[PDB]
């Protein structure tokens, strides 16, 4: 989407993955969908050094949304979780220096029950920018036909645009056509900043390889679409919640940045371990997710129950991520030719190998001639930064 | 078994799922299964206080074995891997203050394809007496027929015994039944300390969750014939490895003392988290697990991805273990009447409660009509402690 918005993909925050559909202000006040909620992750991505590390957006999901539209057709926040209003929580969190992002649906119904944006786009479009929104997620439940979807999708990417305010646009247009027809990315990217081509992630280590199993299965299709302006979407980051070991946070972080996702944490930040904080914060690993290129990364090799994926970065520099998917034993010990990886020009005539996951540790210089050797945890990766001598 | 041994569940370390074969000494060192690793592993049971915790035996399991039995037909050290021999490595763990265990199979060959012991249960079991060997774990596979199984589990364990030595001795009988017929527990009590029931664990929440599936589902078969000198027999805990999130590790520790199961770690103690150690070496867990009574626990109750499962202990105490099988969002509430827990027992006509994990909490006085009111991690468990008390 040729907005000037994405030039390199969106970082922030969003409830969805970790607060859910929580409406139980009562029985449970910390956790419930509120803009107490908002507030604090908003006080904290300042105060914590979220925002620094480049965590822009702070993202409403579903479930904001009084149960009926006013009496002049607009979609409403909670009169009880959001008794302020949107615009008020947009002033707060741009007083902060942060962007808010909130959630719609394409369809009649959002997925969770409320108000459904058919019919309403170009009023639900002038509604949001009036209230100082600064990005859109678009779910796509309750669509009846492909032609609605399609419209709909179009219809809210252009009343966005109409509105003169710079809204980044998340669609899910790939993810529920997919069942019906292979989607037109080319098409997919002229109206949308990012695009979710995949079933929700959920905070599981099943949840992450399943979703880069699509995406090394469906690569040929959407890695050259991606670049400044439009992302393919493999959902949230689970990093700092309950069902990931710190192999699967180190896969999951690596390989996001392989992937050049949006990088949207879906934690309690008022409760987050140190070390999940650490590699959230990772400036090299942030560095190579946010490379002006934006050039998206694929898998390169699989076998032996290794995956090695790669991404060419500004400047003639490569990543290179090792994934060792063998859930039993010890760390396994996994061999390249340098000359294999980055298309054959990372290490022509050398290059300096540095390590950054899972810890920093400077490899040295490797020949044209060499091959890397690793050990690599199982469920982890070995993220590698490859610098060219010219 | 009535040889006096396992009168609670064995603690110790099996080198399999973390080890497994890795024979390449050359170019895998660190992980290969030689002498030198048994050496490093018993020398930290010392010194880093899994000894003193009641981890007692360190075990070997498959790929300990030369090629080839020698000229007078017994069994071989591998000679590259285990120079000095299993008699001398016994020595080695015996001064330590710890137990040697020791692999074989009942069928043909070992599964991983070293010498069968079928036509020398009694030199096997002579050879592992001379040895110093304190333990025997007795795989199932290149078994010919359900009565050669039985047959060599039933002679192994008389073998053994003939020998006049204490040898723990660990089955896996049932397993290598389950696809021909229905194990018969009581014959296998009979002859073993302890026998695996369901496949092999691995480094993922996924395996996990399935011996506890498999438990639960198969619980009315299974847990009343468990008691002193036998055990069920879930597979190693694997807490201090890669596959597994503090919750899951917590989950594991929690359900395998519910269970009474022997505790048999399978990491490198050599490279293990201060978090996993103390989880590990949790006095009061282990104190669940090692309860005199010896009765195993069982799932009272599932419904809406959370699992209660509750063990009777010595003196009218109760461990309770709650679960959340939802892998989405965040701490979920669960409240139960604690009338319910215990069958009535626990907390008639008071309790108190101490939550043991994920971390240590006096929760305090739960008269019979009162509700426990938890907060359960996903993929984790509440594991507490029901004392039956008259104050309050
Ligand atoms: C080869 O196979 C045979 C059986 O096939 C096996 O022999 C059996 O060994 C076991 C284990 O030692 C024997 O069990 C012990 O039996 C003695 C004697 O029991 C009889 O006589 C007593 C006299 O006191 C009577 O009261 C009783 O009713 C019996 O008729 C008992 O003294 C032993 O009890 C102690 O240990 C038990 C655990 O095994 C406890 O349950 C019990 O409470 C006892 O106390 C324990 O804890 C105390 C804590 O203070 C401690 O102080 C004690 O020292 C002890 O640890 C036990 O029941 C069984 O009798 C043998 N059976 C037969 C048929 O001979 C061989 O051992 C086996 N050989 C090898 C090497 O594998
Ligand atoms: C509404 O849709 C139009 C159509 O794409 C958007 O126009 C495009 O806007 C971008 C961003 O401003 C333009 O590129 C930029 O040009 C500026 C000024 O020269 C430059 O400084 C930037 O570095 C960047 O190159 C882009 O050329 C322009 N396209 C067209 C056809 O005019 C517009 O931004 C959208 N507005 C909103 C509110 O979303
Ligand atoms: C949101 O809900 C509305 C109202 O239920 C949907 O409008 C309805 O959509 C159906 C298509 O499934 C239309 O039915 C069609 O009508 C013609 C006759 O005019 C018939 O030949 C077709 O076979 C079919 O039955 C229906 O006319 C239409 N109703 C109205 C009032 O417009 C709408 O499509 C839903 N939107 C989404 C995105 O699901
Ligand atoms: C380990 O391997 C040996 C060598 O193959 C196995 O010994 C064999 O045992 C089988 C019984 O399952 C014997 O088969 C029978 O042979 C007789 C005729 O000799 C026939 O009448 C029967 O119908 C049946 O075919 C076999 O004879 C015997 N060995 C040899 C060399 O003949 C042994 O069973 C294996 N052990 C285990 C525990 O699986
Ligand atoms: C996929 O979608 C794209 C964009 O809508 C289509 O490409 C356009 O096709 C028309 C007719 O060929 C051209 O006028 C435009 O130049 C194209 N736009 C761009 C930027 O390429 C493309 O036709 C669609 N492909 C398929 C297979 O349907
Ligand atoms: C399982 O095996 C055990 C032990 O081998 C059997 O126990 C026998 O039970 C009968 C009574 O039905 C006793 O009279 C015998 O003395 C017991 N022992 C033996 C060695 O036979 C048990 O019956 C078997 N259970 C089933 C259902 O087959
Ligand atoms: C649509 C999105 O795919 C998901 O990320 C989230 O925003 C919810 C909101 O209701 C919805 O997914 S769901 O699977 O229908 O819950
Ligand atoms: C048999 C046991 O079940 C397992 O724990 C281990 O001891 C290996 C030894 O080779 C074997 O299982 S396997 O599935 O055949 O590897």
């Amino acid at each position: 989407l040729d907005n000037g918005l994405a030039r390199t993909p969106t970082m922030g925050w969003l409830h969805w993955e970790r607060f859910m559909c929580n409406l139980d202000c009562q029985e449970e006040p910390d956790s419930c969908i509120s803009e107490k909620l908002f507030m604090e992750m908003a006080e904290l991505m300042v105060s914590e050094g979220w925002k620094d590390a480049g965590y822009e957006y702070l993202c409403i999901d579903d479930c904001w949304m009084a149960p009926q539209r006013d009496s002049e057709g607009r979609l409403q926040a909670d009169p009880q979780r959001f008794p302020h209003g949107i615009r008020q929580l947009a002033n707060y969190v741009h007083s902060k220096g942060l962007k808010l992002g909130i959630y719609a649906d394409v369809g009649n119904k959002t997925c969770a029950g409320f108000p459904g944006s058919f019919g309403y786009y170009d009023i639900d479009a002038q509604t949001f920018a009036d209230w100082g929104v600064d990005l859109l997620k678009f779910d796509g439940c309750y669509c009846d036909s492909l032609e609605n979807l399609a419209d709909g999708y179009k219809h809210m990417s252009l009343a966005l645009n109409r509105t003169g305010r710079s809204i980044v646009y998340s669609c899910e247009w790939p993810l529920y056509m997919w069942p019906f027809q292979k989607p037109n990315y080319t098409e997919i990217r002229q109206y949308c900043n990012h695009w979710r081509n995949f079933a929700d992630i959920d905070d599981s280590w099943k949840s992450i390889k399943s979703i880069l199993d699509w995406t090394s299965f469906n690569q040929e299709r959407i890695v050259d679409v991606a670049g400044p302006g439009g992302w393919n979407d493999p959902d949230m980051l689970v990093i700092g919640n309950f069902g990931l070991s710190w192999n699967q946070q180190v896969t999951q972080m690596a390989l996001w940045a392989i992937m050049a996702a949006p990088l949207f944490m879906s934690n309690d930040l008022r409760h987050i371990s140190p070390q999940a904080k650490a590699l959230l914060q990772d400036k090299d690993v942030i560095a190579i997710n946010q490379d002006p290129l934006g050039k998206q990364g694929y898998q390169l090799r699989q076998g032996d129950n290794f995956e090695v994926w790669e991404r060419p970065l500004s400047g003639l520099a490569w990543a290179v991520a090792m994934i060792n998917r063998q859930e039993i034993g010890g760390p396994r010990s996994y061999t390249i030719a340098v000359a294999s990886l980055g298309k054959g020009v990372a290490c022509n005539p050398a290059c300096f190998i540095t390590q950054l996951l899972p810890v920093k540790r400077k490899l040295g210089f490797y020949e044209w001639t060499s091959r890397l050797r690793s050990h690599i945890n199982p469920t982890g990766t070995v993220l590698l930064q490859l610098e060219n001598t010219m």
